[PDB]
DNA sequence: ACTACTTCTGGAATAGCTCAGAGGCCGAGGCG
DNA sequence: CGCCTCGGCCTCTGAGCTATTCCAGAAGTAGT
């Protein structure tokens, strides 16, 4: 610093007035000086108009003035005072139009109060009152705002949840009974807002604006992301829905999920290897081996691990058994997805009987295109634009069909899922498994990853969280709690007992 | 003369803002234009904007019209106005910055008033005044209440509905007859607001967005709320509903009500066991054994059953019946939901029983990745993109068809219904429960959970609630006199007479 | 089916709101 | 004792937002 700066911080001067040359009058100012100059004005001022309110703060090893005035005066006049006092040193007045966020920034850091005509902050020509009967406008803004911290990609949600906080605010049950992270969180500050929301003949399009300016920003922050950062982010994600799960409040028995990482890793040989090398192949993407195809009987696993691994990495399952003339409406879901799962493709003719016929191979020997992910394809959705991208890399999940040359080709790798007796009945004596839909759930895989595999191959930026997750298992499931379940499973008896 | 006015004339355009082309809005407007049309729109501006005064003056060879409105407009506004009103030779508007100014030099010797609204001119004691309160419109917000607190998610429906309290409920048939509930109980709340309603533009809309409300909450609800909570959610719902039935205000017979338990009773064996049953079925979604069915004839009791269960859950109705291909939307109708029912499904080999042969039960064989619930499916809506989600769990009402033995594997339960002569004439004797609908409402499905299971068998939630309903019940109806009731249902009398 | 008529969505166009900058007006006092 | 300047008032305006209306075309529908 040139020990006298030229100007506010770029930190208030969004509340300044912006004006070069102007003759309006305010009621709010504020002046920026040394500490001695500074502190001799704060009584100065104080008298010379009388004010309802003034204070004084620390800046940067300097002073800031803020005083609200009965009356109304032009920063001339304030600034010609000032100087007068002075007759040297720096002093830099303005007029303030952001009368609360001023203040209120100012007593925080990086600044610090040190007098004030009232110790309880203020609420006058700023607010909790003076609020009175001035037009009332929504503001999409603040609505928008809502939408993007809370991530939000449904205008559904977004619809529903900000009419709640329509409500009064101080006796809200769902604000003190705590229910729902994403509102007690946003309600006391979108609550005035709401209130005008709920009167709007536009509400759907306030929430429609704001989901597209989310879902906006969210496609721009990926092209800046590898994909490698992408899964760090899901697991992450995944990390904090588990937290929350088996905290002290919640739930879910972190012994039941454990039991099915047990189960999980008995339907096939080295399972805990297999999701890493089928995660590699995930995050590389590379152009015509990017698809694994998992092929089996009628419940053999093949689904309930497609879905768990969907639930992985993130993404969603399609269904490509239908007439081609309703197979692009789907093949659009994958939009913006990590990774696809065509789930139980159906084939014509082949292997004898007793197996459904459908078209899914078809339709997909004729998608090559999207399985090799050289070219970019026109994913579309209705009443909106065809987004061009990638397809998604993915898992192929099929019955014993008899698959085409040019479509196997696109399976840099084949799984073969083989009924185990031992597997099925040690579930018939696992209900919950099942029940809580743990099997299928990427969190038992997530789990599974954290209990064998080395610290050194998850993402550095969250190995912490890794380690500390790991040594949590530790004490909970010594090498014989765990064993006991991988041994009853491997007998089929019960994960648990 | 060739010239046609380019612009107003030189010594006025001192008290005119010339920058037609932005978002200011004022009051007090002039448009420079021929005689004939500027009387053809002295006439046309003073109804459009009932203005507050309006005159037209002399402007060399041309007229020129100066008019106050009582709300600010855009210049462009008014310009776009009167274009879209007739043709024109030559047109002009502007904004009139100085009021007062514009019209005395409107009445000096270059220029001469030709008509005006008030005889005497613009006098200044009321030339700029506060303009007031604006014709009240239709509260969207109302329309909304009322959707919400009757769940009602049809768009059509809700607009007739609506539209009847625009008529006075004093001598209002509907109001005293007391005939429906979710009307008497409305109708004077939103008389004020439905007399406007009825006549504005925007009543599909206003709807609509009331619907886009109640659609919300199932949105949140089902996304954060557990399976218990909806259920007992639902529950609340219904009692609310009860209290007002068979409240003081309302005009539902209890004694008659409480009846319909006896006869439905009377339907299953253990029938209080059987509703238990099924509500645990339903609230524990558990994949693959989340599906009832039901298989009888006509007035079997599977209608009736079905229908009374589905209300008390809270559930839609499905029709299977078309081509594979051609129901994508009406298994759409699930999303958010919490139970299904698919209605009288066609089979085929009902030849013999001069059944009609269809296409549902085909088509739930091929839908078995719905039943199951293992994975989720992407729901279709018209216009609108998929939702993924698993599909909700249910019952299955089919007459006499054919079920292979592995379809039937499909459903944990299956309640076969024989024809009732006892239970039928009774049915004659007692005509009254058809006529009420009270055999198949989901409400008598209540009550005879409250005649019968525990009371710390409920949700904690509404526990209470529960128990002063318990009270009411057995301290009004005899525990004996019921017990009549389940006998004469059982030999072929009415059951109250 | 392929083609002719209807309902629905999103983006464009149109309209009204309030804020704060750039300046014009004017009584009152400073000063040689 | 009159030019000049201070300091509060007020309005015309560019701007950014919010509110309503329109509209071309896609999504869904009935029928040859
Ligand atoms: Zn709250
Ligand atoms: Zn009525």
């Amino acid at each position: 610093k040139v020990e006298d700066p030229k100007d506010f911080p770029s930190e208030l001067l969004s509340f300044l007035s912006h004006a070069v040359f102007s003759n309006r009058t305010l009621a709010c100012f504020a002046i920026y000086t040394t500490k001695e100059k500074a502190a001799l004005l704060y009584k100065k001022i104080m008298e010379k108009y009388s004010v309802t309110f003034i204070s004084r703060h620390n800046s940067y090893n300097h002073n800031i003035l803020f005083f609200l005035t009965p009356h109304r005066h032009r920063v001339s006049a304030i600034n010609n005072y000032a100087q007068k006092l002075c007759t040297f040193s720096f002093l830099i007045c303005k007029g303030v139009n952001k009368e609360y966020l001023m203040y209120s920034a100012l007593t925080r850091d990086p600044f610090s109060v040190i007098e004030e005509s009232l110790p309880g902050g203020l609420k006058e020509h700023d607010f909790n009152p003076e609020e009175a009967e001035e037009t009332k406008q929504v503001s999409w803004k603040l609505v928008t705002e809502y939408a993007m911290e809370t991530k939000c990609d449904d205008v559904l949600l977004l619809l529903g949840m900000y009419l709640e906080f329509q409500y009064s605010f101080e006796m809200c049950l769902k604000c003190i009974k705590k229910e729902q992270p994403s509102h007690y969180k946003y309600h006391e500050k979108h609550y005035a807002n709401a209130a005008i929301f709920a009167d709007s003949k536009n509400q759907k399009t306030i929430c429609q604006q704001a989901v597209d300016t989310v879902l906006a920003k969210k496609r721009v922050d990926s092209l800046q992301l590898t994909r490698e950062q992408m899964l760090t982010n899901r697991f992450n994600d995944l990390l904090d829905r588990m937290d929350i799960m088996f905290g002290s409040t919640g739930s879910a028995d972190i012994e039941e999920w454990m039991a099915g990482v047990a189960w999980l890793h008995c339907l096939l040989p080295k399972m805990d290897s297999v999701v890493y090398d089928f995660l590699k192949c995930m995050v590389y993407n590379i152009p015509k081996k990017r698809y694994w195809l998992f092929k089996g009987p009628i419940d053999s696993g093949k689904t309930t691990l497609a879905a768990a691994l969907l639930e992985l990495c993130g993404g969603k399952a399609l269904n490509v058994n239908l007439p081609l003339d309703r197979l692009n409406f789907e093949l659009g879901v994958a939009i913006d997805q990590f990774l696809v799962v065509f789930e139980d493709v159906k084939g014509t003719g082949g292997e004898s009987r007793d197996l459904p016929s459908g078209q899914g191979i078809n339709n997909l020997d004729n998608l090559r295109d999207y399985l090799d992910g050289s070219v970019k394809v026109n994913l579309e959705k209705k009443h909106l634009n065809k987004r061009t991208q990638i397809f998604p890399p993915g898992i192929v999940t099929m019955n014993e069909y008899s698959v085409p040359k040019t479509l196997q080709a696109r399976f840099v790798k084949q799984i073969d899922f083989r009924p185990k007796d031992y597997l099925k009945h040690c579930l018939e004596r696992s209900e919950f498994l099942l029940e809580k839909r743990i099997i299928q759930s990427g969190i038992a895989l997530l789990l599974m990853l954290i209990w064998y595999r080395p610290v050194a191959e998850f993402a550095q930026s969250i190995q912490s969280r890794i380690v500390e997750w790991k040594e949590r298992l530790d004490k909970e499931f010594s090498l014989s709690v765990y064993q006991k379940m991988k041994f009853n499973v491997a007998m089929g008896i019960g994960v648990l007992d």
